C-alpha cells in the first residue's frame, strides 16, 4: 500500500527550523515560530509552572483517567478567564468545555463535531491567518473560504472590504475570528468594529468560531477578551477554541480548551454528548499534566498573582522590541516608515518585505522570517537588535 | 445550529462508573473498567515514575514545543521493545515512530493515515473486540467488517471460524490482531497460530494493524511480543498503535506510539510524512509529560529494573487473583467450571454471564460487571473475594 504514497509538502513555519537549527552558519537570527524568546534568548519554563509542577509531585496518588472533557476546575476557569467572572453564560449553565490537546486539538474537535452533527459544510478565515486553520477544517471535511482583512498598503485591518466578502457567506455557515493578536497580522478590530461584526453576525445567521491562543499578550487578560463577549452578550449560539501554549508556556504540554455555548441548558448538555463522542474517537481522554498545572496556578491567589505578573512582563518585553525595532530601523538608514509595527500586537508583525527580501535576508544574511515577511519580535534582544536593522536596511 | 442535535449514546464501558460512583450503595465491587487496581483497591502511581518525575522537574529547561513525531528517545524505546534488540527492521531503517495521545490516539492517527493516502477501505476487528475499535476506524470513514473470534461455548479461540471468516477479506484489507491480552477475551493465539495467519495473511496480501495495550501483562515484555515479531519477520509493511497507559500505569497522562513499517528507508520516510501531516492536522505535536517519563525510565538501567520489577508484580498480582477466582468460586457452592479463566490472560475475563445475570448482580448485589459478562479481575482483592463469588453462586 506504501508504495505509491506521495511525500508531504513542507510546513509553510516548522520547515524553517530545519534550516536555522540545520543551518551550520554562526551568526544567525531565527524570527520565524511564535513561541516566546526572553532576553536571553531562552524560552524558559515560567515560575508559577515550576511552582505548580513541585505540588504536583507531592501530591498526584494516581495517573487514572481523566473524563472525557477533563479536569472540571480546568473548565470553570477557562470559563470565567473567558466570559467574565459575573457572566450571564455561566450562571444560566450556557456554556460546556472540554479540555483538549492544544487549542489546535480544540480546533479540531470543533471541526469533527460540526462536520457531523450540524448543517455547516463552509468556514470563513481570514486572509491571511494562521497556515494550519485551513488544514485542520479541510481535514473535517468541511470547505474553507477566506474573507479580506488586511490592507497591503496602509498596513491596517481594511474594514469594508472585511464586510464586503463576508456577505457571501450564508447563513448556518461559520465565521472565524482571532481573539486577540491575529495570527499573522497583528491587527486587530476596535471594540466598536466587534460590536459591528457581531450584529452583522446575528442579523445573517451566522456560526462564529473564536481563535482565542494569546489571551494577555495584546493589552491584558480581560481586555483581550472584549470582542468574544461583545458576540457572546448578543448571540444565542457560539464556540471558542482557546490555547494555554504561549500564555503560560506550556507548548509542548498540550493544553487547550473547546467551549460550546448553545442557547439553553438542555441544548449545550445534549450538543456536548457528541462533542465528547468526538473526543472519545479521535484520542480517549486528555492529558492531565499541563492541565492541571493551569488548574492550581488559577486556583491558588499566591500563585496566580505570580503568573500575571509574568505574562505582564512577557507582554512589556514584546511591546518595548516593537520600539526599539521601529527606532533601530530609522536609525541604521531606513527610507522606510516601520511606524505601522508598534501599532500592531502580539508576538508577531507583517513587516513590508517581498519573498525575494526574505530569501535575501536568510541567504546573504542569515536572517530568518517566514517567506510571509511575518518577524515574531518576542524573539528579537537588545543585543541582536543591531545585526537584525543593518540586514533590513541593506535588503530595502 | 444545535437545536436539532441528538443526544449521544451511552459508551458500553465508561457508563457504568456513574453508577457505581453515583450508586450511593455501600457494600459495592467494582470489576468494570480496565485500569488496574492494588492489593488495597487503590490504582497508585508507580515508584519508578515518581522518580522519573522528580527528575524531570530538576532537570526541564523549557516547555518548548515536541516535533511532530514527538521524542526521538521515546522512539528509538518503543522500537526495540516491539522488534527486539538487535532487530533487522531497525537496523534497515523500516520503521519510524511517532508519539501520540495514546493508543486510541495512534489507532486514529493510523486511521486518518490510511483512510487518505491509501487504497484500504475495510478494516477486520474480531468479535468481540475492545468497543472503541469500530468507533475509531468508522470516524475515519472506514468501514469495520467483524470476523469471529471466540468459541462461547469452550471458551477458547475457535480458530476454524477465524480463518473461515477472514478469507472474505480481500487484498489490500486491513486486518487488526490484538498483541496479547485480548480485550475482552482474554483468549490469545499460540506462536504456532501466530506463525499461521503470518502466512495466510501474506498469502491473502493483508495490511496487519496491530494493537498492543498490555505489552508485558501475559507472559513478559518479550514473550508477549513473539506474534508481532513473528508477522513482522515476514510482511514488507505493517503498522503497530501502542499504549503506555496500563502498563506504566500513566494512563491520563496519554502516551502510546504508532509505528509504521514499509519495505525499506525510502517508502517508510515518504510515507512517514504523511503520518506526520494527519497529525499535524489533528493536534499539532504530542504532550511531552508521560513520554518523557517512560523515555527516561527506559533510558535509565537502574529506573528500568525497578520499573520492570513493578510491572512483574502488578502482573502476579492479576495471575495469582484469577486463581483466588476459581478456588472461591469452587469453595462457596458453584456448579460451574470457571476453571478457563485460570486460562485466560491479562486483566479481563469473560466469566459465562447474560446479561440478566450481570443485572442481577449490579441490582440485588451492588457487583458490577459490564453487560457483556466481562470482569477486570485486577480489581479483585483477597478482602472483596468473598462477597463477589457469593453473589456468583447467588445469580448462577
Ligand atoms: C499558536 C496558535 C494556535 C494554537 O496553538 P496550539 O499550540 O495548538 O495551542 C491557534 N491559533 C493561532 C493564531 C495560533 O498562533
Ligand atoms: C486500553 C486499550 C487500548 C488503548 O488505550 P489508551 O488509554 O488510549 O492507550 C487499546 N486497545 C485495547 C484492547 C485496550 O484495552
Amino acid at each position: 500500500m506504501f508504495e505509491n504514497i506521495t511525500a508531504a509538502p513542507a510546513d509553510p513555519i516548522l520547515g524553517l527550523a530545519d534550516l536555522f537549527r540545520a543551518d551550520e552558519r554562526p551568526g544567525k537570527i531565527n524570527l520565524g515560530i511564535g513561541v516566546y524568546k526572553d532576553e536571553t534568548g531562552k524560552t524558559p519554563v515560567l515560575t508559577s509552572v515550576k511552582k505548580a509542577e513541585q505540588y504536583l509531585l507531592e501530591n498526584e496518588t494516581t495517573k487514572n483517567y481523566l473524563g472525557i472533557d477533563g479536569i472540571p476546575e480546568f473548565g470553570r476557569c477557562t470559563q470565567e478567564l473567558l466570559f467574565g467572572k459575573g457572566s450571564a453564560l455561566i450562571n444560566d449553565k450556557r456554556a460546556r468545555t472540554a479540555q483538549t490537546p492544544g487549542g489546535t486539538g480544540a480546533l479540531r474537535v470543533a471541526a469533527d463535531f460540526l462536520a457531523k452533527n450540524t448543517s455547516v459544510k463552509r468556514v470563513w478565515v481570514s486572509n491571511p491567518s494562521w497556515p494550519n486553520h485551513k488544514s485542520v477544517f479541510n481535514s473535517a471535511g468541511l470547505e474553507v473560504r477566506e474573507y479580506a482583512y488586511y490592507d497591503a498598503e496602509n498596513h491596517t485591518l481594511d474594514f469594508d472590504a472585511l464586510i464586503n466578502s463576508l456577505n457571501e457567506a450564508q447563513a448556518g455557515d461559520v465565521v472565524l475570528f482571532h481573539g486577540s493578536c491575529h495570527n499573522p497580522t497583528g491587527i486587530d478590530p476596535t471594540l466598536e468594529q466587534w460590536q459591528t461584526l457581531a450584529q452583522l453576525s446575528v442579523e445573517k445567521g451566522w456560526l462564529p468560531l473564536f481563535d482565542f491562543a494569546y489571551q494577555g499578550f495584546a493589552r491584558g487578560l480581560e481586555e483581550d477578551a472584549e470582542g468574544l463577549r461583545a458576540f457572546a452578550a448578543m448571540h444565542k449560539e457560539l464556540i471558542v477554541a482557546s490555547s494555554y501554549s504561549k500564555n503560560f508556556g506550556l507548548y509542548n504540554e498540550r493544553v487547550g480548551a473547546c467551549t460550546l455555548v448553545a442557547a439553553d441548558s438542555e441544548t449545550v448538555d445534549r450538543a456536548f454528548s457528541q462533542m465528547k463522542a468526538a473526543i472519545r474517537a479521535n484520542y480517549s481522554n486528555p492529558p492531565a499534566h499541563g492541565a492541571s498545572v493551569v488548574a492550581t496556578i488559577l486556583s491558588n491567589d499566591a500563585l496566580r498573582a505570580i503568573w500575571e505578573q509574568e505574562l505582564t512582563d512577557m507582554r512589556q518585553r514584546i511591546q518595548r522590541m516593537r520600539q526599539l525595532f521601529v527606532n533601530t530601523l530609522q536609525e541604521k538608514g531606513a527610507n522606510r516608515d516601520f511606524s505601522f509595527i508598534i501599532k500592531q500586537n502580539g508576538m508577531f508583525s507583517f513587516s513590508g518585505l517581498t519573498k525575494e527580501q526574505v530569501l535575501r535576508l536568510r541567504e546573504e544574511f542569515g536572517v530568518y522570517a517566514v517567506a510571509s515577511g511575518r518577524v515574531n519580535v518576542a524573539g528579537m534582544t537588545p543585543d541582536n537588535m543591531a545585526p537584525l536593522c543593518e540586514a533590513i536596511v541593506a535588503v530595502l
